[PDB]
DNA sequence: TGCATCCGTGAGTCGGGTAATAACGGCCTGTACGCGTCCGTTTCCGGCACCCCAAATGAACCGTCCCTGGCTCCAAGGTGAACTCTGGGCGACGAGTG
């Protein structure tokens, strides 16, 4: 599924659109350390992804 | 009444073909073939009695497949805010630096 289909918010949508993360398959493949490396990452984004 | 004298029986299996003598006119005809002429056949040009036959020549024709009128009734486009990152700019502080 697309991550946006999970009814996410402004910062997460902008991060997935500018960078190019499209499906939750790559998110479930990527670990928490591999996803928190992004700069200007939001604590709310971390909480919702967790 | 033997006795020789034939006499007639029989005796296995999957390169070819090799020749004389005196014979010779003369006449008849029988069938197949050739010549010339003649005639039924058939084969092809032409005409109306008309048989008309026909695509081509005049309508509608009107329902339908094209235009115009305008009316809407809604979702795309334009209008705010604030806000939550997003980022720029800013100040603080130090231990390797001088």
């Amino acid at each position: 599924l697309p991550i946006d289909d999970l009814d996410l918010t402004v910062r997460s949508y902008n991060c997935l659109k500018r960078e190019g993360v499209h499906t939750v398959g790559e998110l479930v493949a990527r670990t928490e350390s591999d996803l928190l490396d992004i700069r200007n990452f939001g604590q709310k984004s971390i909480d919702e992804v967790k």
